Formats: structure tokens, C-alpha cells, sequence
């Protein structure tokens, strides 16, 4: 009785009012500071009503219920606030159903560009539970699918940075560091869950459970089928709860699923010891990242069970899903080299061949050579692999994010400039992160973190579609996203973009940037005039963009102010055009 009661009681007060801000911000992403603020103070207070006395007038609604109306308060100002007045005028299941598909993942917020370190601390130490819960608004607001708890994870670390760098002697040398780096994770955090939530929403639970079966049994091998299944069952309620905006759900449930990972530590794995110390957030979220456990040395090959065995097709229809899962299960756990998609690839595989050998005249003989069906699926991301990576350990980070964006924007011309930008350059920094690794397991790092990369691309487009490849590649099939976009080649068919009035801009704001602002500045002006000659452009495109550079480095050292960038501007669009 009384579930409010029960998750503030689970939860404790401090992560109750800052997972119901998330969920506020997350839902009215458009909504000021302080009217979500006012309702997070007012469903706690109401939430103290309930746990005083769980048979109070209100406390048997729904937290959807309960949340929904507090959130409607302000939800339809009838100026222009009222492009989600559709869900408050809804209810039920409708209105939250209403308020989850007008998550925006583009948001027009502006950039959060934050002041000088001095009024940081000075904000900080003059309140800080309002600077920490503007910390969470702003990350929850601009990254809808954020997982919840550990957005709290990051909230603590976020605080503790602040209280250690702010008490030094240099607060800018302690302070921006962790900063920068907290930014960074952050991003990878909320891609990585974006592509949890994608997958749950678009392909059902059946796709996540097989992705947490290989994922599950790549780290935890010496685990048996049964705990691996017991697991998967509750992270894939966790995520599910968490995706469809149950935060308070999410958390109180990954909390239980921690307890019950480090209360079985011995028949799971041998590298949760000091994760398993940790206080709740450290903990949850080290078992979420530890390393793969070493797996049993003498396991049996699996064409006795899977391929020799002539049960094959009797397991394969009597229980079609636990037989399949075992063989995920004991793939998954001899191969920690293989990436997920990989051994989803292969498992897919295995179905299908199963499905056509299953109904021929001699079923053995047809599925006897199904193991080599997984040779050029094997084959072709170790490949694309290796060679990327020798490209850049040649070309190193930057030419390689623009290698990637020339090849991407020759593939898809539709898709808008930024997002091509960006995701190309999210595309080449699996480079320096994956490429350095030792080949042992180069296959997960990257070929997992480019289905989270590609992933962004999809979510980004969905919500403006303008190429059709795009469309099929991301709605097709999950596990073969990569290959889709890794066999497209250049669109014949795009007709280029002409030099426009406003294809590129260049004032004197172009040298006082930082070094990544204008790299994406100069890749925004790679990727119009790839639009503007998809072929024919070989890679004297360096001549293009060489010509460019001397533009810019030539109109920046003169006595000028901005005038250079003017009518030598007009040479530069003329120069190009002619190449």
C-alpha cells in the first residue's frame, strides 16, 4: 500500500528528490528551474504525508498518476507551452504514453556554457543543494534517456570535485579537469543507455534479453545458465522500468539486483570483491563496468550439444527459447573477443539454419555445417577492424574524424550537417579509445561502442528523417546496424548542394575559438562541400580545405577586422566551386 511510501522509504529522501527532478526535467524538458523545483517539494511533502500514514486520501494513486498531475500544473502555458498540452489533456496509461514519445533528444536548449571558476564556487558554497540540483536539471533536461541512478553517481562526484578544488590554492588547475572528464563520461553514459532504451522501445524485451545474455555471460562465464538468466530477467526489468520513466522503480530495483550480485558473488564471478565494498552508487555502478572474469579452461567445444547432437531439432522446437539461450549462453562465454552484436549475428544465424535444416529430409547433415556459416560474419568486423585502425594510427584522431566524415556524408548527403558532424567525430574517437587496446578484445570495444555511435545517429535523424538509408539501416534490424552502414557507398542519386548565400560563415570569431570549435568548424565546411560534389572529389578535397585554411590563417593575421573574411570569402566560394 501506499507505493509512493514504499519507494521514499527504499529510496531515502536525498535520492527520492533528486530522481522525481530528473524525472520532472526528463518529461518537461522545456520547463524553468524553479517550477520543477516547487512540485519536487510539494510531491515529497506529500510523499512525508504518505509514509506518516500510508491510508491518507491520496496516497493509493499511481506515481505516474501522482506525477503527471503535478507536472500538468504548468504543462500547457497556452502561449506556445502547449505543444505537450496533448498529454495533460490525456490520462491513464495515454498521458504518460503521451509524455515518453515527446522526449526530445535535439532539444533547442542553448549551450550550457558555465562562468568563470570563481563564480562557480561562489554559487556553489552559497547554496548547495540548488547548485547540485541545477547540475541535475540541466544534465536530465538536455538527456532525456539518462540513466537515473547514475545521474546520481554523477551528481556525487560532481559535488565532491567541487568541494575538494574550490578549497585549493589554484581552482582552475583541480576544478575543470574532473569537470571535463565527468562531461565526458557523462555523454558516453547517457549514449550507452540511449541505445538500452532504443532497443527496448523499438525491438521489444526479447532483443534486450538476448543482449544481456551475451553480455552477462562474456563477463560472468563461470556463472551457471540459471544465474545468468536470473540476472538478465532482473536487468532487463530494471531498464525497462528506467526507459519508460520509472526512475524511482529503476533505482529501488537496481539497488536489490546489487544486494543480490555481491550476496552471490562466489557463484558469479571472482571480480566483484572490491566492487562489492563500495557505498551503493560506487557499487552499482563498478559491477556495471568491471573487467570479464576469467572463464573455465577446460570447456567442451559445442558442436556435441549444438551441431552433433541429434536432439537438435527436437530441443530447438520443444523449448525453442531456453535452448537457444543456452547456446547464446555457451558462445558468449568462450568468446569474450567477439563483440555482442557479433554473437547475436551468430546466434541469429543459428536460428535461421535451424528453422530451414529443421523441416529438410536429413535435418544432421544439414546443420552439421552451420559453424561455418559464422566464418565471414566472423570474418568482416575483424577486418573493418584492422585496417581503420592502421588508417589511424597513420592519419591520428582529428584526420581520422574527418576520413569518417567524408565517407559517411558520401553515404548519406540528407542527413543534417551537424549530426553528421557529430557523430562522425563520436565515430573516430573509437580510434584512440578501442585501436589502442591489445586485439585480445578489440572486437567489443569498438564494434559495441559504434553500434551506441550509430545508435545516436538514428535517435537524431528519427526525429527529422530526410534519408531513406538512414531509415532502413536503423529500423532493419538491431545487431546488423553496423554492416548496413559499413556496406552503403555513395549516393548516386543525391542531387549537390549549389553554393548558397549561407553554406558557410566566417567572421573573426574563427581564431579566438578553442582547438575543438574549430575543428567543427572546419569539418562543418568539409561536410557542405562534400554536399556540394559527392563524387568526383577523390581527396583533393585537402585541396579545397588546404585553400580554406590559408584562407582563414591569412584573413586572421592581417591588420583587418574581419574585412578579409568579406570579399576574399567571395574568392574562397569561387576558387572551390571551380574544383
Amino acid at each position: 500500500k501506499s507505493e509512493v511510501a514504499h519507494r521514499f522509504k527504499d529510496l531515502g529522501e536525498e535520492n527520492f528528490k533528486a530522481l522525481v527532478l530528473i524525472a520532472f526535467a526528463q518529461y518537461l524538458q522545456q520547463c524553468p528551474f524553479e517550477d520543477h523545483v516547487k512540485l519536487v517539494n510539494e510531491v515529497t511533502e506529500f510523499a512525508k504525508t504518505c509514509v506518516a500514514d500510508e491510508s491518507a486520501e491520496n496516497c493509493d494513486k499511481s506515481l505516474h498518476t501522482l506525477f503527471g498531475d503535478k507536472l500538468c500544473t504548468v504543462a500547457t502555458l497556452r502561449e506556445t507551452y502547449g505543444e505537450m498540452a496533448d498529454c495533460c489533456a490525456k490520462q491513464e496509461p495515454e498521458r504518460n504514453e503521451c509524455f515518453l514519445q515527446h522526449k526530445d533528444d535535439n532539444p533547442n536548449l542553448p549551450r550550457l556554457v558555465r562562468p568563470e571558476v570563481d563564480v562557480m564556487c561562489t554559487a556553489f558554497h552559497d547554496n548547495e543543494e540548488t547548485f547540485l540540483k541545477k547540475y541535475l536539471y540541466e544534465i536530465a533536461r538536455r538527456h532525456p534517456y539518462f540513466y537515473a541512478p547514475e545521474l546520481l553517481f554523477f551528481a556525487k562526484r560532481y559535488k565532491a570535485a567541487f568541494t575538494e578544488c574550490c578549497q585549493a590554492a589554484d581552482k582552475a588547475a583541480c576544478l575543470l579537469p574532473k569537470l571535463d572528464e565527468l562531461r565526458d563520461e557523462g555523454k558516453a553514459s547517457s549514449a550507452k543507455q540511449r541505445l538500452k532504451c532504443a532497443s527496448l522501445q523499438k525491438f521489444g524485451e526479447r532483443a534486450f534479453k538476448a543482449w544481456a545474455v551475451a553480455r552477462l555471460s562474456q563477463r560472468f562465464p563461470k556463472a551457471e545458465f540459471a544465474e545468468v538468466s536470473k540476472l538478465v530477467t532482473d536487468l532487463t526489468k530494471v531498464h525497462t522500468e528506467c526507459c519508460h520513466g520509472d526512475l524511482l522503480e529503476c533505482a529501488d530495483d537496481r539497488a536489490d539486483l546489487a544486494k543480490y550480485i555481491c550476496e552471490n558473488q562466489d557463484s558469479i564471478s571472482s571480480k566483484l570483491k572490491e566492487c562489492c565494498e563500495k557505498p551503493l552508487l560506487e557499487k552499482s555502478h563498478c559491477i556495471a563496468e568491471v573487467e570479464n572474469d576469467e572463464m573455465p579452461a577446460d570447456l567442451p567445444s559445442l558442436a556435441a550439444d549444438f551441431v552433433e547432437s541429434k536432439d537438435v531439432c527436437k530441443n530447438y522446437a520443444e523449448a525453442k527459447d531456453v535452448f537457444l539461450g543456452m547456446f547464446l549462453y555457451e558462445y558468449a562465454r568462450r568468446h569474450p573477443d567477439y563483440s555482442v552484436v557479433l554473437l547475436l549475428r551468430l546466434a541469429k544465424t543459428y536460428e535461421t539454419t535451424l528453422e530451414k535444416c529443421c523441416a529438410a529430409a536429413d535435418p544432421h547433415e544439414c546443420y552439421a555445417k552451420v559453424f561455418d556459416e559464422f566464418k565471414p560474419l566472423v570474418e568482416e568486423p575483424q577486418n573493418l577492424i584492422k585496417q581503420n585502425c592502421e588508417l589511424f594510427e597513420q592519419l591520428g584522431e582529428y584526420k581520422f574524424q574527418n576520413a569518417l566524415l567524408v565517407r559517411y556524408t558520401k553515404k548519406v548527403p540528407q542527413v543534417s550537417t551537424p549530426t553528421l558532424v557529430e557523430v562522425s567525430r563520436n565515430l573516430g574517437k573509437v580510434g584512440s579509445k578501442c585501436c589502442k587496446h591489445p586485439e585480445a578484445k578489440r572486437m567489443p570495444c569498438a564494434e559495441d561502442y559504434l553500434s551506441v555511435v550509430l545508435n545516436q545517429l538514428c535517435v537524431l535523424h528519427e526525429k527529422t528523417p530526410v534519408s531513406d538509408r538512414v531509415t532502413k539501416c536503423c529500423t532493419e534490424s538491431l545487431v546488423n546496424r553496423r554492416p548496413c552502414f559499413s556496406a552503403l557507398e555513395v549516393d548516386e542519386t543525391y542531387v549537390p548542394k549549389e553554393f548558397n548565400a549561407e553554406t558557410f560563415t566566417f567572421h573573426a570569431d574563427i581564431c579566438t575559438l578553442s582547438e575543438k570549435e574549430r575543428q567543427i568548424k572546419k569539418q562543418t565546411a568539409l561536410v557542405e562541400l562534400v554536399k556540394h560534389k559527392p563524387k568526383a572529389t577523390k581527396e583533393q578535397l585537402k585541396a579545397v580545405m588546404d585553400d580554406f585554411a590559408a584562407f582563414v590563417e591569412k584573413c586572421c593575421k592581417a591588420d583587418d577586422k574581419e574585412t578579409c573574411f568579406a570579399e576574399e570569402g567571395k574568392k574562397l566560394v569561387a576558387a572551390s566551386q571551380a574544383a
